DNA sequence: CGGCGTACG
DNA sequence: CGTA
DNA sequence: GCCG
């Protein structure tokens, strides 16, 4: 069992399911208390559960894995003995951490946003709406769409949605491309949203294209809320029987050189994503984001066709989307 | 003990 | 600050 | 919280 994510595969349902999620709400936890070194741990603690070929059934199965000293294995210890963790029901139950995981669910709301209205004495959702004056105009979205917003959007919704993107797209600029990235692209059958990557194959095209992209989708009455750029996080009205629901969608552009990294980084997982740049950094002395893999002793940038040239250039056996899930 | 990913809006 |  |  490798110490980093990238370095094993990482299916999207396994055998340790209960116990991920466990050690994943101590994750959720900790960020809602600014503990990012202990949220990284549960996290990468959780994925080495999800890569794992067969339930863990014993305490000294943990012996040996990365990432599990004393405090993850006392609560796999006692999940194993008696079907409950007492320090995450704790958790779960608490005033801090169910009005933390409402607030930062909002579209535009993070950890100091919701922490800063707790101190305030807020709580509930109807308390943010008692008091709009104190609300940017993504916030005042994301809590008017909330209800839609928390639904799951489902695969089956996806390829007609992608449709629509494509002719706003082809519009904007012939030949340009839009690629399923994000969760589903990993082999989610739903998401929080669906996430589009568009470029052009001739370099250069691509420039300025975003913005004529949004102006379309807006022009076709699809964009309940957006705000040069090359990102663009909306909602969109998805048609449903006899009505509509928003849903969250986000498009990216990039350069076809750099379609590789792109693809890479908004294909995730997240925690995927992060322990692959931190490997190439720590391990490899290399600086990865979705734009590139930079040398910084040769000052060069790694010319990448395709994610298996990264995963080369990187030395890791390479991994498809679905075996990213980490 | 230092480090914990790295961008864009 | 928010976002991926 | 854990690794190196
Ligand atoms: N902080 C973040 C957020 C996202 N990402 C990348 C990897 C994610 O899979 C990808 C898409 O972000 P995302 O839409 O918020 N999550 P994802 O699509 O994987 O699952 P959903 O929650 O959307 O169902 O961007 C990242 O690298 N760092
Ligand atoms: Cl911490
Ligand atoms: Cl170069
Ligand atoms: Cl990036
Ligand atoms: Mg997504
Ligand atoms: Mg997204
Ligand atoms: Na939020």
């Amino acid at each position: 069992m490798p110490a980093y994510a990238c370095q094993r595969p990482t299916p999207l349902t396994h055998h340790n399911t209960g116990l991920s999620e466990a050690l994943e709400i101590l994750a959720e936890a900790a960020g809602f208390e600014g503990s990012e070194g202990r949220l990284l741990t549960f996290c990468r603690a959780a994925s080495v559960l999800k890569a794992l070929p067969s339930p863990v059934t014993t305490l000294s199965q943990l012996q040996g894995l990365p990432h599990f000293g004393e405090h993850s294995s006392r609560v796999v210890q006692e999940l194993l003995e008696h079907g409950v963790c007492e320090e995450v029901e704790r958790v779960r139950r608490s005033e801090r951490y169910q009005t933390m995981k409402l607030f930062t669910q909002i579209f535009g709301v993070g950890v100091k946003t919701a922490d800063r209205w707790y101190r305030e004495g807020l709580r509930t959702l109807d308390d943010l709406r008692e008091q709009p004056q104190k609300l940017t105009q993504q916030q005042k979205a994301g809590l008017q769409h909330h209800q839609d917003l928390s639904t799951p959007v489902l695969r089956s919704d996806v390829d007609a949605l992608q449709q629509v993107v494509e002719e706003a797209v082809g519009q904007a600029l012939p030949g340009a491309t839009v690629t399923l990235t994000g969760g589903f692209r990993r082999g989610k059958l739903q998401g929080h949203d669906v996430d589009f990557l568009i470029t052009h194959p001739k370099e250069g095209q691509e420039a300025g294209l975003l913005p004529r992209v949004m102006c379309r989708l807006q022009d076709q009455g699809l964009i309940l809320y957006h705000q040069a750029f090359e990102r663009s996080f909306c909602i969109f009205r998805l048609p449903q029987p006899g009505s509509w629901k928003a849903v969250r969608v986000d498009l990216v552009v990039a350069p076809v050189s750099q379609f590789p990294f792109a693809l890479l980084g908004w294909t995730g997982s997240k925690l995927f994503q992060r322990e692959l740049r931190r490997f190439s950094r720590k391990e490899k002395g290399l600086w990865l984001n979705s734009h590139g893999l930079f040398d910084p002793e040769q000052k060069t940038f790694f010319q990448a066709a395709s994610e298996e040239d990264i995963f080369r250039h990187l030395g890791l056996e390479y991994l498809p989307p679905e075996q990213r899930n980490a």
